[PDB]
């Protein structure tokens, strides 16, 4: 392409053109997408702020003579292996002074992005690099799976021991090498290339090959071993640092498993995540069952799956999303969650309010709702809601958000009925698309799964506190759902709660309720150390619902005894229904001590903003303590800390406690160093 | 029932009769079933051994004035709460000197086995009792879920504020109490029983009740709180001690969740595990959708589910199974796995051997097979195979077994095709039973799940080492299975491997193979600290299978170039197929260092018996070390230990290393105490 204003990048690095022909960004151009996505991130926070190019740095990482990773600046396309990495340091709204993370990616142009042992070694080496530093690990997947090959240096010289030269089709006994062959190999030091047993049959001296090894590396099982190496490496990383994967072109085999093992994944439309490919599958079934791999791993499969948390119209789009998702995550493992305050101050009422007699979208209660008569603010900061797993198990709504600047994970219940439409199985002539009516406020195996999954992804890497707008009638107990292991997924929820390490708020919203089974798996005693529960004054909760309570304790007979208040069943059965309901009031909860406080939705944002803030500070102090005595329970540590508050402080006053702490960090610190004489030997 | 030889137990304790009428054993008679099951356990080990009744002790546990559990001996039916517990100490074949465990159960006769807060408190108190001691916790579930009730002491005296006395059916404004009522309550100190706002309307002085609390405890949310308390308690216990649950009569709500949270569960035929019951569900759908709860939680639901690991023809049957399952579990958390040697010595060849050209039942390779020409021993001790999760995901076979006395978890691949038959959904007129062909040697979402589940249940509580007779072609990658999250369940496998704390052997059996994706999730590098892999000389393994390798690297053209060895495609394509295969040989694995050794099936039992034994001893030594320095990696600890072996010992000789260690425990011990001067201050 002659005469262009500036140099042709696809010509200086012809590999950049191949990448493009393959429908993906060339690996070396990715740090540029991040610098761009970072800049946008700034435009959106303060249109005014002036950015210098020194707000973003990218250094490629490569192994040195010792195999240790070091930074280098070399021309794109110099990579000798099919795996590349960059360490990135960027100043962002949440970390204006700078934050770092790593990017690892397949070079789709280097042997079609196949994973040979050397790639696996590099990928595992980069992952530990990140784990050790606690910084996030971003994997950009565009690969062909594990590398394969045969001992090509044996195909031209192998000889077959026919049954009779005359008619080959009669079969053969084995394969061998002539002295001539065994000789050729030795002239290239390639004797290890094969295992042969020497036995001479009448005519010539034949060497029967019993096993082909090949001089070339990356042919089989060694590629499989390296594969498992990184699968395990990723499994580990997910519990250690922030892990996220962008699929920019097909991702195969170990590639597909790496996407899931990292958990958090953003799939670019059209790029499939697959195990065995369509051609091969068809080839097996000897039929024309599938057309493209997208039928097997496109977004209509993985995004509906929960495997893919988000989709992206194109690469840059996915990057921006990663960059956005990261904006809620601590700079590095164990650092405080990044506070980011915006125009939507904490001090205000919650506008949008649900009504028992009219359907709403829980997202309104979360991020507010745009109205013709203006905008009604929701419970969280305007425009801070970052929903994830939106294509799967739509009974629940999960995402990140900000509460007066404080980032946290949010889980809400979708009250509207879901029309889950499952497409027919091509490999089965019978199969026909089925519609699944997933009724609102009811946990189903998939929505139970998503909830547990959400909590875990909030806890690992993200290390965020979380709020749950609990509002479920219960778990679906009919045959189909029960048969589909709904109990297993329900229990996953409890398990994730037991494992949670940050503050948790369980809050039953206004027209909401929490019944029997549902209340079980989310009750604060599941993890007293971090859980706290609140009920809105207009919520309801009890083992059963009025209809049920009467169906058991206010039967057909008892109703008559009260008919001694002077046919008329209709209005009396209604009286009993209302008699029960007076039992499920938040007031009773407070009385039975199963909730910390009853609240008023409109005033919620103010309460939670200071409750959360107070909590984060006390947690910070409990941790500082722990890194010393090494022997004391939470109940004792939190007590030693609260004994430091000025006598005049109301331990129950969140804002006050928080304020005194933030005004005395350095003073509280001195007291801790003063506790060094705590060396019990 | 007059004139019987001995006293009528159902009359002395009429509650025992109720229990029976309810189709279950009376709670107090359960320790007797255990003493019986224990005795059988002895008969089956040594028909000769004489047992005195002092080989089994059962002491009921109850809370004292401080709420602490203590042992008592009182008459059955004295329990003031609906929950009972017994501590059991029994001498058994594996622990002839005695072993202990706890039993907790619902009293189906005490308020229909409902969980009120007091029961929950007791159940949680018993669970910690066990966790602290590390002894197993056996839960016998027979319950009605969480307890419910209304403020009965308000139903006779509440008054309704009609719109007009004349016609009630016109509706009412609210409910209230007359001065007369408010007075009655005060004469019973039951004022807290209600929250009323006093406002007098023309006529009388009316107290409008805004919230009903009730003097009775165990009406609602307080029952829900206690429920979650134990769900979380069970969740925790499962990662701490050996947990197992027997369902002897329906198990509802929190009852159903406790069954799953404990994980290991044995369901007695006919007793359902359910959430909301059929009546209520029907009542909701306002239709006659379900007949019995067994449609919702019978064995045809939970056993096919994987929720129920085993079923039992009746109570005693379930007990025997628990008792048997426990025979492989350590006496208490962290004690050595119980060795139990029987007539089937370790020193022998493996008889039964699979053949590439004839279907077999992997169970034969495991526990041997009975033939007309005699019995052919399998890889493990004759009759020591205890299969579990047999009704679900039949693609894999999992169970416990013994190898020359050493107990371990076993996972085998079912080569036969499974005819998974799913029954139609009653709640759906369309629904019709579907047949699912699950082809052998292929992981499917359910068989992937079972495998991960097996590994985890082998690791937690059981604390057993494990062997995997790896032999899968790969994961099902077609649409249906891919769409059904097969990747999620596959990754669970890796996760469980990362978490494994005991020795692991991955062994590809004789006519077996391990291809691409399959090899990935089970490769030893996933957990080098505990994993070891072996390939039989007649197994195969590679990224692809020959058919595939040629379809890629030995195409239609290349085949012709080799046609230069003098239509005849058939036999040449066969040559290439065989050319590839010479690549997937165990010999190559050894060469590429991806396996520890290649083995001969018939000689396997001898090898593994000493490899496992050697390993258990070295592990024991690595642990002893750890409880000191507190700073040294495995690679360094195992090295300090092996530096103690006599110069003349072949570190690679399992039997020798094991023998020198068992002959020097006390001497090795002295050396460790000598390392006390390792107090780095
Ligand atoms: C297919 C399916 C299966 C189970 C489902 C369960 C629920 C939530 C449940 C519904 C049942 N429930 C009740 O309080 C309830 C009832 C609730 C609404 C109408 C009638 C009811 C009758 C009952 C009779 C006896 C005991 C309880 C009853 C508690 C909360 C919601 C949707 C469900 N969908
Ligand atoms: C519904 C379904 C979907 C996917 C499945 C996958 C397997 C195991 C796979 C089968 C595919 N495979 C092969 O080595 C293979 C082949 C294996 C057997 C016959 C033909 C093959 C053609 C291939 C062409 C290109 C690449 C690989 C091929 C590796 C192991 C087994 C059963 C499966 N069932």
């Amino acid at each position: 392409p002659i005469a262009t204003p500036y140099p042709v990048k696809e010509w200086l690095q012809p590999k950049r053109y191949k990448a493009h022909l393959m429908g993906t960004t060339y690996v070396y151009d990715f740090p540029e997408l991040f610098r761009q996505a970072s800049s946008s991130q700034w435009k959106n926070f303060s249109a005014d702020v002036k950015l210098t190019d020194d707000f973003f740095i990218s250094n490629e990482l490569i192994e040195d003579e010792n195999g240790e990773l070091t930074e280098v600046e070399r021309e794109p396309g110099a990579n000798a292996i099919g795996m590349v990495a960059f360490k990135i340091t960027v100043k962002t709204p949440e970390y204006p002074r700078g934050r770092q993370f790593v990017v690892v990616a397949n070079d789709i142009t280097f042997k079609i992005g196949s994973f040979g042992p050397q790639e696996d070694e590099f990928f595992n080496k980069v992952t530990e690099y990140a784990r050790k530093r606690g910084i996030p690990r971003i994997y950009l997947a565009a690969n062909s799976g594990a590398r394969i090959g045969m001992a090509e240096e044996i195909v031209p010289l192998f000889q077959v021991a026919w049954n009779d030269a005359a008619n080959p089709d009669k079969g053969f006994q084995y394969l061998y090498l002539t002295s001539e062959g065994m000789e050729t190999l030795k002239k290239f030091d390639k004797e290890n290339s094969v295992l042969t047993e020497r036995t001479v049959i009448n005519g010539e001296e034949r060497f029967v090959i019993k096993t082909i090894i090949g001089s070339e590396d990356g042919l089989g099982v060694e590629c499989l071993r390296g594969s498992g190496l990184i699968a395990g490496a990723t499994s580990r990383a997910y519990h250690d640092i922030f892990t996220i994967t962008l699929v920019t072109c097909r991702s195969v085999g170990i590639g597909a498993y790496l996407v899931r093992l990292g958990q958090r994944a953003i799939q670019v439309e059209g790029q499939p995540i697959i195990l065995t490919g369509a051609p091969a599958i068809n080839k097996m079934l000897g039929r024309e069952v599938y057309t493209s791999n997208l039928q097997l791993g496109g977004t209509q499969i993985m995004y509906n799956n929960g495997v893919s948390h988000l989709t992206a119209v194109d690469d840059l789009a996915g990057v921006e999303k990663i960059v956005e998702w990261m904006s809620y995550v601590p700079a590095k493992r164990n650092m405080p969650v990044p506070i980011l305050e915006t125009k939507d101050t904490w001090d205000r009422p919650v506008d949008f309010t649900p009504t028992n007699d009219e359907t709403y979208d829980v997202r309104w209660m979360i991020e507010g709702r745009e109205t013709e008569s203006g905008f009604e603010y929701g419970l969280f900061d305007k425009g801070s809601f970052f929903e994830t797993l939106s294509g799967w198990a739509k009974g629940v709504v999960v995402g990140r958000a900000r509460l007066g600047g404080i980032p946290l994970g949010v889980i809400g219940v979708e009250t509207r009925t879901v029309e889950n439409l499952i497409p027919a199985d091509p490999a089965n002539p019978n199969s026909a698309e089925t519609l699944i009516q997933e009724p609102g406020q009811v946990w189903h195996p998939n929505s139970a799964f998503k909830t547990a999954q959400a909590i875990n992804d909030f806890n690992n890497g993200e290390q965020l506190p979380m709020m749950i707008l609990a509002n479920w009638r219960g778990f679906s107990g009919g045959q189909r759902d029960m048969f589909n292991e709904v109990l297993k997924y329900g229990s996953f929820i409890v398990d994730a709660l037991v494992d949670y390490k940050q503050p948790i708020i369980i809050y039953i919203p206004p027209t909401g309720e929490l019944r029997g089974g549902s209340w079980v798996v989310v009750d604060p005693t599941i993890n007293a150390d971090q859980m706290e529960m609140y009920a809105d004054v207009n919520a309801r909760a009890g083992v059963l619902e009025p209809q049920g309570m009467v169906g058991i304790k206010f039967r057909r007979e008892k109703l008559l005894d009260t008919m001694n208040r002077l046919e008329l069943l209709p209005i009396y059965g209604q009286i009993s229904l209302q008699f029960a309901d007076l039992h499920d009031r938040s007031s009773r909860m407070v009385a039975k001590g199963v909730i910390s406080k009853e609240l008023e939705w409109t005033e919620a944002r103010r309460f939670f903003f200071w409750r959360l803030r107070r909590r984060l500070n006390e947690e910070y102090l409990i941790k500082r303590l722990s890194h010393q005595v090494g022997e004391a329970s939470r109940l004792e540590k939190i007590a030693r800390i609260r004994s430091w508050y000025p006598a005049s402080v109301d331990h129950e006053d969140d804002r006050q406690v928080a304020t005194w702490i933030e005004e005395n960090y350095k003073t509280l610190d001195d007291k801790l160093k003063g506790l060094k004489l705590e060396s019990f030997a």
